[PDB]
C-alpha cells in the first residue's frame, strides 16, 4: 500500500454498532438531543464546548444540567469552555456581564447542586490559541458537534447557526475521550473554575498556561485497536499544532481518495499543504467538492445598509480566499471534477466541519481547516471508517441537506471582485494588501 | 458593592488573634526582638532579607544562627539574600564573608543561598521579605547591618511587625521551601566555588519565569466582620499583589496613608490619589527629606553621581505637589517631610481609612511594579482591635515630620549644589531624567 | 485626460523626421550596419554596450574602430562596457582589451568598464546606444559572434537606426559627463586597472550619483507630430519605470511585450490584468525554454544554472493559469519563439499603433531596482513608421507559437530529474522567490 | 578551585581494571564487534553516524541478522543519523532490501534527526551496547573504519564492561532516542520524507536539549570510575565538563581532533595552561590523512578545500602560540600514513583523567549535534600500561611541528583551492564555515 493508506490501516480503530449512530440534521433537533440526554443521564455528563452563553439558549442547557444533577446527585456532571471567550463581551459589543460571572451567579443561585465550569486556557492570550475541543459525553455516548452553546447554535428564537450533529454511542470511545478530559484538561495546569468569584486572571497564571501547552503538545488518546479495516469503526483524534497525530491524520486521508473528496470548512482560508493535496488529486483525475459559507452566511458579515466596521472585513478576505483558489484551478472546474459550493440561506451563518473520502470514510471535527486550527488550537475528532456502506442511508440524507442551501460556482468570476465591494471595504484591503498584512491575517483568523 | 471593595471582600484571608499581633516602634528593639526569637527557636529559622552585612549588626545576627544551630542541631535554619547584592561591596564581599564563617563553624549547619531575581542587579532584586520562626514572622521591609538594626548610634528607620499565626507562617515558610530554596539558579553563596553570574544566566532566566505566576495558594478561614491577615506576593505588573495595592486605594472611604522611601510612584496609583483627593477624601504622604537618603552626601564632602538621586526624588515631589496644591489649600492632601539630623528613612506601607494596613517591602516605584520580587501582608481589622498600636506608630512616625503646606516650601533646582545643578541639566537634556526614574 | 495619458502628453518629447528612422531586422543586417557607420564615422563614435567579447565578431568590431581611428586621428572613439562582466569568463575581455591597446600604439581607442554597484549581481550597465555623430543606433545587443551572427548561430534582437541631431547629443553629453567622468569609472585597457575592493568606496558614491541622473533636455515637439523621447535610469522612481508603468494603461486597444526572461514586476503584472478587465488585448513574446542561452540539452551534462529557462517557463505558466479566461477571449495572447538552437533577445513594449518603447530593460524586478537602464521612446500619432512596425513584427512572429492553453506549457512533473529534483529543493525553502527578484 | 570542584563533584560509577579492555588497530575493532555480536545473550544496540552499504558494513548487519535467528529472544537495534543514511541508492534504501530478503528475523534500523537538516544537527552520539558492556569508538561502520580491503580510517576502540554504565545508556536511548517524536525506520520503504516530519525534529530536538543521564554515584574520586556523559548544545554538562576538564591539568594536557578547529573557549584555556607553565600536546591529521583530501593529479571539488581550511586554523594557532612551542610547553602532532585517514579523538588529563568521546571538539559539536563520552577517571593509574601503548601507537605516524612555518600558507596551496580561499575571506565566510564545519 502507497504510505497514505498504511497511515489510516495502521490507525487503531474501535468497532462500532451501525445502530449506536444517529445523525442529525438540523441545530433544533441538536437542541432537544441534547436536553433529552441531560435528563436521562445516569452516571455523567461531560460538557466541553467553546463557549456556553448567558441567553435564553445557553440559559436552558445550564438549567437542564443544574436540574438533572438535582435530581441525581451521584450525577458526575462537569462543564468546560474556553477560559479567554467565556470572560469577555462579543466582537465590539456594547460589553456587559460575561460569561464566567454568570456561571458565578448560578452557582450561588443553586447550593447544594454541584456543577463546576471550568476555563480552559490554550494559550495566555486568546488570540494565540483556544478550546476547540468538542464532545458531549454522556455516560457511554457522545453527541458530536463543531455548535457552543447560545441563540443561534441551538435555533432558539427563528435564526439559526449550521454546524453538524452525530451521538454515537460506544463505551469504550466515551471511557478513552472522558478519561482524557480528566487526566489533560480537568486536572491540567492553569485550567481554573470560571464560577468562583476570586478566579485569577490572566497574567497571574500565565506561566502555568506556557507549561499546560506544552503539556497538550504530546498529549494523546492511548488505546488498542479492537477492530480490523474490514467492519464499521470509530477512531477518537487530538492535537495540538503541526505534528499531531490529527493533522497528521487529515493530511494522509485526502490523498486515499480514490473517486471523490468532500470538504467543509466555514472559512476558507485552507493551509497550503492542504491546498497542494487538493492539487494532487485533482491531477490525479479525482473529485474534489468544498462547501463554504457565502459572505453573507459568515457571522462577521455587516448589511451594506449597516454603519460598517473593521470586523466586517473578514468575510471579504475569505471570498478573496476562494476566488484566488479557483482563478487557479478553473481548469479542473470545467472537467467537473472540481466543485465549489456556496451555503446562503437569508442571514442565517454556516458553520460546517468535516471531510468525506469517497463512502468509506468520515472525520467529523471541530477543525475549521486553517493555518490557526493547524498550530495553535486544540482540536480533535472522530474518524468513522464504514468499508461496509452501513451508514450510506444517513451520509447521504445529511449531504442531502448541506447541499440543499448551496449553489455551485462553476466560475471563478462568478464571485465578486474586489472592485465590487463596498468603498470602505474596498480602501481598507487595498491598505492592508499594499503592506502585505492580509497574509498575515490569514495566519492567524 | 464597587468593584474594588469587592476585590478586597473576596481576598482570601486567615484569621489572626488581636494577642498575637506585636508592633515594634524603634530599629532597636527590633534588633533584640529578632535575637530573643532566634535563641527560643524550637523548629524552623528561615531569614529572607536584601542582604546582610559583614558589619557588627549582621555579624551579631549570623553569630546568634550559628549558636542556635549549634544549641539545636534539628533546628531547620536558612537564610536567603540577593545573590547581586551579596557579592559586591555598596557603590571584600559579603559572600566572602558567609564563606569565611562557614569555615571557622564546621560542623554547624548554616547555609547562606542566593537568590538571583533577574540575570543583572538592576533589572531584579529580592524585595521579599520575612523572617519566619516557628510559627511567627517577624516582618519588616529592614536588611540586617549597622544602621537598620541601630548598632552604633545611627539608624534607618522601618517598621516591625511579629505577627504568630501557624498558618500564614506555614504557606510562607512553604511558598519559600519550593518556589525560591529549590528553584533553578538559586547558588550558595557560602560555597566558595560558587558560580559566576555568567555560568547560570540561563537558570536565571527560567527561574523568573517561574516565579512571574508563583502565587500564595491557600483557602480563607476568615470572613470581612473579624480580624485578618493575607499573605501577598508578586513579580511584574499584573500580580496579585499590584492589583490589591491598586483595588486597596479606592476602597478609603476617609483617607489613605502612603509610606515611601523615594518618591516616585508609577502612573496608576497616581492616577488614584487624584481621584481620591477629586472624591473629597483625605490623602497622607510621608517621603523622607534629601537629607534622610541613604545616596545623601553632605556638601562639604566630595560629591559623587550616585548623590543625585535624593534630589531627583524631591523634583518628582515638588512637581507632584505643584499640580494638586488646590487639595493641599483643602486640607485634603498631606505631604509629610521625615528628617532626624543625619538618620535615614525606609518608611514603606498603606493605611485605608482604620480598617485596613498594608505592611510590605514595597517602595511603591515602577521598579517595584515590573522587575523585583515583592511581598507584603494585608491586614484587615474591622472591629478597630488594634487602634492602640496603629495609632501609636502613626504618631511616632509621624514625630520627626514637617507638613508641607506649600509645593515652593521644597527646593527647586535652582537652589541645589553646582556640581548637582550642572548634572540634572545634563541628565534632562538629553531626557535621562524619565529612565532613572523607571530603574530606580 | 486620466493620469497615465497626462503622463505621456507632458513628456519632454525631440521632434522626429519618418526619413531618419530605419529599422533592421536580423543580426546580420546590424553587424554590417554598424561596420558602415564606423567606417563613414567623422566626429565621435561612443559604443556603450554590456560587453564587447573576445571572439570573432567582437575583434571585427574593435578592429573596426581602431581603423576608424587610423583613417581620422581627430575622430572621438570611447567604448563603455559593464566593469564586472568584462573581467571574468561566462559562467578575459579586459586582458584582450589590453593586448589590442599595446598592439595598435599611436591609435587612441580607450575601453572603460562601469560598475553600477559594488558586485555585479547587485547592477549591471544595461545603458543602451551606439552614438555614431549624429545617429544612434539602437540595440538591445551587446558584441559577441551570435549577437552578430557571425558564424552560422544567432541570438535575436532588435534594431534601430536613428539620426537626430539633438537626441544623440543629449545621449553623448549624458554619458560624458554621468558615466565617463563619473568616479569609479576604470579604464579596463590598462593592465594596472584598480581591483573592486580597491574602488568598492568610488562604485557605492558613483551609484548614488546615478540614481538621479537623468536627460534634461527642452520639449521641441507636440503630440500630434513623430517624436523620440530618451529615457533613463536606476532604481524604483527613475522617470523610465514611471513612463513604462503608464504608457501600458494608455493602450485603447492592445499592449505588446516582448521580454527575453518572463519574470514581471507584479505592478507591471497588475495593469496587465486591467487592461484584460477592461476588454482590450495584450500580446506577450517570450523564448521557449530552449531558446534561453542558459539551455542545457538533455543529453549534456546538467549544470545548476541550466535551470534557469525552466524557472522562466514556471513564471510564464503560472501567469497564464492566472489568465486562462482572456485567453479564451482571444484577449491575451502568448507566444513562444524558437528557432532550432538560436536565441531570443527581443525587448520592448507597443502601445497600439501609436507608442513603441525601445529599450533595453527586460522588465523585470532586477531592471526595476538594480541596473541602471535605457530607451528611447517613439511617439507615431500619425502612423507614418507604420510599414516597419508592422514588417517587424511580423518577423518577430514568424518563430513563434501561440499558447492557446497554460497545459500546454510542461509542469514541473514534465521536467528532467536533476531539474525537477533542484526545484522541489528550492521552493520548499522558498528561495524560488529570491531569485526571481536578482535574476 | 571550581574545575576541580566540578570533577569531584561529578556522579561516578565504579569500575573493575579487569573490565577495561583497549584496542589499538580497527582490523582488531572490527574483529571484536563481530566476536560480541555472535556471543550476545541479552541486547545488540549499535548506534552509529552511519552503516555502510558496502562490504564492511554488510560484514556487520549479516552479524546481526545472524545472531537474530540463532537467538530470537535477542533485543537487537540499529541507529543510524536520519539525513546521512539517505545520501543514488542509499543506505536506507538497502536496510529496506535487507529486511525483505531476511522475513522473520527481527533487525529494527531506526534513523535519528537531530535537526530538520543535516548542515544544523547530526547524530554523533556513540556506543555499541552488546549485554553488559560497551564498545565505545568514533568509528561509523564502512570500509575504512573496519579495515577491509586494505585502507583503513585511525579511529579509537574501548570495550568497557560494567552492568550499571550500560543499563544507563542502554536505558537512555531507549526512552530519549527510540521512543522519541521524529525517530523514524529507514527500513521501511514508506518512511518519510524530511519535510513531512519537519515539526516532530523540532520538539524532538528541544527534548533533546536537556535530555542527561540521571543516575546516583556509587564511587569515590580515590578509586577507578567512569562516568557516562550525554548532551546537546552550548550549556550541556559534556561541554560542561570538557571545559572544567583542561583546568585541572596539573602537568599535561593532550587532546586528539581529526579537524582542528577549537571554539575560542576552549582556546583561551590551552592558552592559560601555557601560561601557567603546564604542558599541551594537540595532535591532528596532516591536510593529506583528511577524507576529503583530493590528490593534485585529481579533479577538484569545492569540498576538497576544507583540509585546507583546517590546515590554515592549525597555523594561526601555532603563530600566536610559537614561545610556547620554543619551551617545549606545545606540541603540535601531524598525522600521517600513505593516504589513510585520521579520526583520532579525545582528551588526557596527566595521567588521571581520559576522555574517549565522538567529540571533534569544535563550534559544530558544540552546539549543534548530539553528543556523548565516558570519563574515566584513573586516580591509582591502574590503567598506565594500556594508556601509554595506545599514546605510543598514536604518536607513530606523527611528525612534531616545531615552527608554524613548517605548515604550508595559502600562497604554497594549488591554484583552485588558492582561489577559492581568497574568494571566501574576501566576504568574509570563513568564519561561517568555521561554526558549521
Amino acid at each position: 500500500r502507497n504510505k497514505h493508506q498504511q497511515h489510516l490501516a495502521q490507525l487503531p480503530k474501535i468497532s462500532q454498532s451501525v445502530d449506536d449512530v444517529d445523525f442529525f440534521y438540523a441545530p433544533a433537533d441538536f437542541r432537544e438531543t441534547l436536553l433529552e440526554k441531560i435528563a436521562s443521564a445516569k452516571q455523567r455528563i461531560c460538557i466541553v464546548a467553546l463557549y456556553l452563553e448567558q441567553d435564553d439558549g445557553g440559559k436552558g442547557i445550564l438549567n437542564a444540567l443544574y436540574e438533572a444533577k438535582r435530581q441525581r446527585p451521584e450525577l458526575d456532571v462537569r462543564v468546560l469552555v474556553d477560559w479567554h471567550r467565556a470572560q469577555r463581551g462579543r466582537i465590539g459589543a456594547a460589553a456587559s456581564n460575561t460569561n464566567a460571572d454568570w456561571y458565578c451567579r448560578m452557582a450561588q443561585e443553586n447550593p447544594g447542586v454541584d456543577v463546576p465550569v471550568y476555563g480552559v486556557p490554550i494559550n495566555t492570550r486568546e488570540a494565540l490559541g483556544v478550546l476547540h475541543f468538542k464532545g458531549f459525553i454522556i455516560d457511554d455516548s457522545v453527541l458530536y458537534s463543531g455548535a457552543s452553546l447560545n441563540d443561534v447554535y441551538l435555533h432558539q428564537h427563528d435564526k439559526y447557526r449550521y454546524d453538524r450533529y452525530h451521538l454515537i454511542r460506544n463505551r469504550k470511545m466515551s471511557d478513552i475521550m472522558f478519561e482524557w478530559v480528566t487526566q489533560n484538561i480537568m486536572n491540567g495546569r492553569g485550567v481554573n473554575r470560571l464560577d468562583d468569584v476570586n478566579r485569577p486572571k490572566s497574567p497571574e497564571i500565565k506561566n502555568d498556561i506556557r507549561l499546560f501547552r506544552q503539556e497538550l503538545r504530546d498529549a494523546a488518546y492511548h488505546f488498542q485497536g479492537d477492530a480490523d479495516n474490514d467492519q464499521l469503526s470509530v477512531t477518537p483524534l487530538v492535537g495540538l499544532g503541526k505534528s499531531s497525530l490529527l493533522n497528521k491524520t487529515i493530511f494522509h486521508l485526502m490523498p486515499c481518495a480514490e473517486q471523490k473528496l468532500t470538504i467543509c470548512t466555514p472559512y476558507f482560508n485552507l493551509p497550503a499543504i492542504l491546498v497542494r493535496n487538493i492539487i494532487q488529486l485533482l491531477r490525479e483525475g479525482k473529485k474534489v467538492e468544498i462547501i463554504v459559507g457565502d459572505k453573507t452566511a459568515n457571522d462577521f458579515y455587516i448589511p451594506e445598509d449597516e454603519p460598517f466596521k473593521i470586523i466586517g472585513a473578514l468575510p471579504y478576505l475569505y471570498e478573496i480566499n476562494l476566488r484566488r483558489f479557483l482563478s487557479r484551478l478553473q481548469y479542473y472546474v470545467n472537467t467537473d471534477q472540481l466543485v465549489v459550493r456556496l451555503w446562503k440561506d437569508d442571514d442565517n451563518t454556516y458553520h460546517l466541519k468535516g471531510m468525506w473520502v469517497d463512502d468509506k470514510w468520515m472525520l467529523i471535527t471541530g477543525n475549521n481547516l486553517n493555518p490557526r486550527a493547524w498550530r495553535l488550537d486544540l482540536e480533535n475528532a472522530i474518524l468513522i471508517h464504514d468499508p461496509q456502506l452501513e451508514l450510506a442511508p444517513q451520509r447521504e440524507k445529511e449531504l442531502e441537506l448541506i447541499r440543499e442551501h448551496t449553489t455551485i460556482v462553476k466560475h471563478y468570476r462568478d464571485l465578486q471582485s474586489i472592485a465590487d465591494y463596498p468603498v470602505k471595504v474596498r480602501k481598507l484591503i487595498r491598505r492592508l494588501r499594499r503592506i502585505r498584512i492580509d497574509r498575515l491575517i490569514s495566519r492567524i483568523l
